[PDB]
């Protein structure tokens, strides 16, 4: 009889566990390139001196060896370059065979197959298919990142946590990113074959995705809807009708299954830290050392002059004309990995943004940007320097605008609002990781000013009067809104001062939603004098136009014959009532672990319309949906419900109160499962 397989033992427990990929719910083969496995092949009988094997592995539709997304290698004994298989032993008809791929292998699914030369003739027969990835753990993969805390937190960790808020209050929330839930890693691999490089043209497209730079930019396209089908459609006016609000998710898992479970139709709706959680989960599962940046008072510069405006009316009127250049705060992605193709000292970590801001090269695509390079003003390199150097460093200009005159008037620049606290979560907790320092020189320092002007170079070749707004006491949504505006005279003369003010809610991008307040007022101040001019904002006032941010754009606008306006800004944040998570016994893997929700109704009204959203990987299996009961004024709701641990260690468990007064309560348990 001819030489020919019976049955092949993958040893895919093993292989996986040396391959650090064990943790996918997955009962696929998934490896990583640059590494060896074994597997155990049973032939029907003894391999014969003059007889040969050889595997061939192919990847995407068109396996071409030219482009290496297709090899064949001979079953050998010494340990050839890119793909090889050695015979480590003989017992009887079974052949143990290490076989290893090239450090610089394309990502993503092949198929295995063997070709046999035996008695005179050929035989071919498929043995599987299995996933390969980067290999983080591998000192000559682009992406290794060789500190193990490091690669823990920004590879093996599914639970996150994402900065928001303001510069005023940074809060966090949050996030499951859910990379090793069921069927996530094959839908993160789908949107390679979904995108509009692979549908230009699809044998180019699987080549490329031997680069991180590729992958990585792909998805920064692949994760908002715009242009491509991509899985997330921004939405940033305050009203979500036709999907869900942004702040209601509470991980990448139920975003990625609702794609793809809707024929690819856009999921509805997302807002910046949405997108960047769910790149983050499209990045740490495909093996591309990845974490989530926010930053503060982020600019939006819309056409390359490293400068933003902002606009308001003499009647202290944010205009649209601007209202959204200077976001509270915006999140992206960080990939780590080097840059051949910008050189040593450009590796590290690389900027990726799904967010659908500015549109490189005709698509809704940014990143790969170096953030060392941001730091230095080498906006010439890709990719979409000019954009994100001037979100985190560009100049702020207020102008006065008079509809009625037509005039524009410059009231001042600030060179360093914009950038501020750029925060990351801390490895192996949930502290506050400033990195303000990695994309910018300290503001107030000439290098700050000196890198500046280099980059500006290569895109383009006394009041007498100071106010502040303070928040006076607590602000909760439910609670009347306080707020006070000191104003001092630092002229030796008595000035008699004009103000105007409105308060309008907004969306944390700047979005303008409706004014809910306004008033003027007219303060004497002698010299050295300090006034103060209280705010009260009753809640049936702002009730009506509040939306989910709970934001309000406080504004000011003052002035004194013959000097310039003076503009007081102010944005603030009204907390929700608080929502509360409780365990009432210990956690154990595979054993029941009851919880309970908590919830008080601060208004003199009823909620209705009450659902509570919990999930959190390694508690429970997907999202859990329960329909609260109207809830009346002043009263409690407690609900219970079980979970059940399916990974020891440190768990994060994540829930979401919605109703028609309160939209997107959060609520977050850290919960340590034991074994
Ligand atoms: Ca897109
Ligand atoms: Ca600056
Ligand atoms: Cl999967
Ligand atoms: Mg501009």
């Amino acid at each position: 009889a001819a030489l020919g397989v019976q049955s092949i033992n993958w040893q895919t427990a093993f292989n996986r566990q040396a391959h650090h990929t064990d943790k996918f719910s997955s009962q696929e083969l998934i490896l990583r390139r640059g590494q060896n496995f074994q597997v155990l092949m049973i032939m029907n009988k003894g391999l014969g001196s003059n007889e040969r094997l050889e595997f061939i592995v192919s990847t995407g539709p068109y396996p071409s060896e030219s482009a290496m997304t297709k090899a064949v290698f001979p079953l050998s004994n010494g340990s050839s370059g890119g793909w090889s298989a050695v015979l480590q032993a003989s017992n009887g008809n079974t052949l143990t065979i290490s076989i290893s791929s090239p450090a610089s292998a394309p990502i993503g699914r092949y198929t295995m197959a063997l070709q046999i030369f035996s008695q005179g003739g050929i035989s071919s027969v498929k043995l599987g298919t299995f996933i390969l990835l980067f290999n983080p753990w591998l000192n000559v993969d682009s992406v290794f990142m060789g500190n193990h805390a490091e690669r823990e937190e920004y590879v093996q960790e599914d639970a996150g946590i994402i900065f928001v808020g303001s510069t005023n209050r940074i809060g966090m929330i949050g996030w499951n990113f859910g990379q090793f839930e069921e069927d996530i890693l094959s839908i993160c691999l789908s949107i390679l074959d979904r995108s509009l490089n692979f549908r230009r043209d699809a044998a180019t497209d699987v080549a490329s995705r031997n680069d991180p730079k590729y992958v990585g930019r792909v998805l920064s396209a692949m994760i908002n809807s715009n242009d491509d089908n991509g899985v997330l459609a921004g939405n940033w006016s305050g009203t979500y009708t036709g999907g869900r609000d942004p702040r209601s998710w509470d991980g990448s898992v139920e975003i990625l299954k609702n794609w793809k479970k809707s024929g690819l139709s856009p999921v509805r709706y997302g807002q910046c830290w949405v997108f960047a959680g769910t790149l983050n989960t499209a990045l740490r599962s495909l093996g591309i050392p990845s974490r989530v940046i926010t930053n503060f008072n982020s600019a939006h510069d819309t056409d390359r002059n490293l400068s933003v405006d902002v606009y308001y009316d003499p009647m202290g009127n944010p205009l649209d004309k601007g209202s959204d250049s200077v976001w509270n705060f915006h999140v992206w992605n960080e990939g780590w990995f080097v840059r051949s193709d910008l050189g040593p000292s450009y590796g590290g970590w690389q900027v990726l943004d799904a967010t659908p801001q500015e549109r490189s090269q005709g698509v809704f695509q940014c990143g790969p940007a170096s953030v060392i390079g941001v730091r230095e003003g080498d906006v010439q390199l890709n990719f979409d320097m000019p954009f994100i150097f001037a979100e985190v460093n560009a100049d702020r200009i207020t102008w006065l605008y008079d509809n009625t005159t037509g005039k524009q008037w410059k009231n001042s620049v600030n060179s360093h609002t914009i950038g501020r606290y750029i925060s990351t979560k801390a490895v192996g907790s949930n502290a506050r990781m400033d990195v303000t320092d990695k994309y910018k020189y300290p503001e107030g320092s000439d290098q700050e000013r000196q890198v500046f002007q280099k980059a500006l170079g290569k895109l383009k070749p006394e009041p007498s009067i100071i106010g502040k707004l303070k928040v006076a006491g607590m602000l909760a949504v439910g609670k009347e809104v306080n707020l006070v505006l000191l104003l001092k005279n630092l002229s030796r003369d008595t000035k008699t001062v004009t103000v105007n003010m409105t308060a309008w809610t907004i969306i944390y991008n700047g979005t303008l939603v409706h004014e809910v307040w306004k008033d003027s007022a007219t303060m004497s101040l002698d010299p050295e004098e300090e006034a103060e001019h209280p705010i009260k904002i009753s809640y049936a006032q702002y009730e009506r136009y509040l939306k989910s941010d709970n934001m309000i754009r406080i504004t000011a606008v003052c002035k004194v014959p013959d000097e310039s306006e003076v503009v007081v800004e102010r944005d603030i944040i009204l907390d929700n009532p608080t929502l509360t998570l409780e365990v009432l016994n210990e956690a154990r893997v595979r054993k029941p672990v009851n919880v309970q929700m908590l919830f008080s109704n601060p208004l003199d009204e009823p909620v209705r319309d009450c659902v509570l959203m919990v999930e959190g990987s390694g508690l429970l299996l997907g999202n859990l949906k329960i329909d609260v009961p109207t809830l009346g004024p002043k009263e409690r709701s407690r609900v219970r419900f079980d979970i059940l641990p399916s990974r020891s260690g440190t768990k994060q468990l994540l829930a979401d109160f919605s109703c028609n007064k309160f939209p997107a309560i959060k609520a977050m348990l850290s919960i340590d499962v034991a074994e």
